[PDB]
């Protein structure tokens, strides 16, 4: 599914993402636009062979199983392909668990390079909350 901008946000929000971790929603929906394209079925693989899946590109190599990623965690113990659903749980429960191992949104590379530091409230202007 490729997702509006408020209809993700508005997801995001039912499913506790407002403020998780004291990060508020327009940095989940800029993380999303820049790493996915809001996109629930994009797929980028990387160099050390992991790949990343779904609307937060959740990397194979700890978070969740993809049958391919040799030696790779499986942190979120859910397949990779749960990732690539319409229905954005998944994603959001796992997400929550890796914004909380310490390193906060930076495990996001396009969310450090590209909303943090930002105006990242724009990401969620103009939605019914
Ligand atoms: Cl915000
Ligand atoms: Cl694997
Ligand atoms: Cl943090
Ligand atoms: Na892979
Ligand atoms: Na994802």
């Amino acid at each position: 599914k490729v997702f509006g901008r408020c209809e993700l946000a508005a997801a995001m929000k039912r499913h506790g993402l407002d403020n998780y971790r004291g990060y508020s929603l327009g940095n989940w929906v800029c993380a999303a636009k820049f790493e996915s394209n809001f996109n629930t079925q994009a797929t980028n693989r990387n160099t050390d062979g992991s790949t990343d899946y779904g609307i937060l590109q959740i990397n194979s190599r700890w978070w969740c199983n993809d049958g391919r990623t040799p030696g790779s965690r499986n942190l979120c113990n859910i397949p990779c392909s749960a990732l690539l659903s319409s229905d954005i749980t998944a994603s959001v429960n796992c997400a929550k668990k890796i914004v909380s191992d310490g390193n906060g949104m930076n495990a996001w590379v396009a969310w450090r390079n590209r909303c943090k530091g930002t105006d990242v409230q724009a990401w969620i202007r103009g939605c019914r909350l």
